[PDB]
């Protein structure tokens, strides 16, 4: 069976996206053919995190969403055991080389704030830095602390709204806004 949405995603996102979001779906057993909400969501807090890794200078923050979960937890001991920062509970998407902290970024179609204190309890690890977009142009960081310039920022909006608007287009969002 093949939904709207699966073509949707596969035409959106560049392959590597794709291929690492069909990757994470399935060492977790989900089938982005059928699961197909999840599959467009794995793709944009993917694409949202190396959009996010790229407004930093150079080699500023380590990339630890999008790869396996055994080397993932392997760089963050290697990241822990060298600067002491406290080793989170749950797998974060970046390290921030320049601020020593780890982030996890969220992606919602809900209230940031809703979703932030959800993301915060969960955690719990009151180390881990956290960076909320929404899909209408809002963001939430802890402590006011947003990381990046408003330029790299606003990139990370303004693609967020294209999805938006794209999946609208094809009378996608409704069933992807009551999906989460
Ligand atoms: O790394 C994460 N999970 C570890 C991997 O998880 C799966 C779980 C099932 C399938 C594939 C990966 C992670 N997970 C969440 C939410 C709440 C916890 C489980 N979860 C979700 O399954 C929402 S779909 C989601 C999943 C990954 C990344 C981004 C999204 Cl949006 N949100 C994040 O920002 C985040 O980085
Ligand atoms: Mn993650
Ligand atoms: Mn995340």
């Amino acid at each position: 069976r093949g939904s709207h949405m699966e073509d949707f995603v596969r035409q959106c996102f560049n392959p590597m996206i794709v291929e690492l979001a069909e990757k994470a779906m399935k060492e977790y057993g989900e089938d982005p053919k059928i699961e197909t909400n999840k599959f467009a969501a794995i793709c944009t807090h993917l694409e949202v995190c190396f959009m996010y890794s790229d407004g930093g200078s150079k080699h500023r923050f380590e990339i630890i969403e999008g790869r396996d979960r055994i080397m993932a937890w392997t760089v963050v001991n290697s990241i822990c055991n060298t600067t002491g920062v406290e080793k989170p509970k749950f797998l974060p998407d970046l390290y921030d080389y320049k601020e020593n902290r780890f982030i996890d970024i969220g992606v919602t179609r809900r209230e940031v704030h809703i979703y932030y204190l959800e993301k915060a309890n969960k955690i719990k690890s009151e180390k881990t830095h956290i960076h909320i977009f929404s899909f209408t142009g809002e963001e939430m960081a802890t402590k006011a602390d947003y990381t990046l310039d408003e330029e790299s920022r606003a990139r990370i909006k303004t693609r967020l709204f294209t999805i938006r608007q794209e999946m609208a287009s094809r009378s996608l969002w409704d069933s992807f806004r009551q999906s989460e």
